[PDB]
């Protein structure tokens, strides 16, 4: 009974770990509902907001939309140091920022990217493939290997650095069924029991 | 000793394939050089072409440079451990219109009338949402790592038969192989994709 078309516009690691699972139960209770998914930087999703119903993204609520703030990760540095390349990945400066002086604090030398990437999930197959060492969001952790790798909890001043993310939405478009649904199944997949 | 900055811009696939592994060898023999990545559609690669050094692409060879053949994938329909299959939705992924014009086709042909529930635009969040039980797919080979055999049923598609193939590109100015840091990252894939 719900059936329109939604178009989705979400930061690029969260296609691969968040959207895949709420989008399962969607279409289960929307079967109707033809989707559409778009991934890329925050930037790019903000600058496009006008081809999409609803945007998730990461770093702060996003200007003249609804919001609705999702959840937070924590970091973890993960390493097979001072002598390995670190990967870095592209995103807003005062996070790179962050990063850069724990690198600095909690190891003896100078941060330096030898390698930058766009995507944290490059920056993931980079890291499992050798290339270097890195600092992810925890919730693209999984199928690190504990045998392989070691994981650092990344704080600063004894306050975990956490990245947020949001939904955003214009309001108005909560008349479209499809998009309603989507934004009340996100509000209770969001919560923890 | 080599070094400057190498930019390499290549499809989205690619930097969670092949472009880690090539990486670990390049960085291993060439320390020095600083490297610089940027993923994407083979579209917007090729539109910011002059961003980057080197280029790695699917579909055909690009115009204007050089190209070198990498590889070629296969394709596997995938799902759930059969023939009530149909009733499933299928996750549809951006591509040029005539290799998606083969999946709808193989569709219709091996199966109820081809249509696209949910669309992605890359490869490696279509193979997420099969991993999540969104629906039924077809994947490149190359992207079928990690996919649990016990909880999937793979099949390969072929077309009057002949498997339906995709393939990579390398591509690049035959005048950046001035750049030190750039001969060697090519010279490196020449041999990293040729099999013992």
């Amino acid at each position: 009974e719900v059936n329109g078309t939604i178009s989705i516009g979400c930061s690029s690691l969260i296609g691969q770990t968040l959207l895949p699972e709420v989008l399962s139960l969607y279409n289960a209770q929307f079967p109707n509902v033809e989707i559409q998914v778009q991934v890329g930087s925050t930037e790019q999703i903000k600058a496009n907001h006008r081809d999409y119903h609803v945007m998730i993204t990461r770093g702060n609520k996003v200007m003249n939309l609804a919001n609705t703030h999702l959840f937070n990760d924590d970091h973890y540095f993960i390493f097979p140091v001072t002598k390995l390349p670190f990967i870095e990945f592209q995103a807003d400066p005062i996070y790179i920022n962050q990063i850069k002086q724990w690198y600095n604090d909690n190891l003896e030398q100078d941060y330096h990217a030898t390698i930058t990437v766009d995507q944290v999930a490059t920056c993931k197959e980079m890291l499992i493939s050798g290339v270097g060492v890195t600092i992810l969001p925890e919730i693209m952790m999984k199928n690190i290997s504990k045998e392989q790798f070691e994981f650092e909890k990344v704080e600063i001043d004894n306050e975990p650095l956490i990245r947020s993310t949001f939904m955003s939405y214009d309001p108005s478009m909560l008349q479209l069924p499809q998009v309603d649904s989507f934004v009340n199944l996100m509000a209770s997949f969001v919560e923890q029991p």
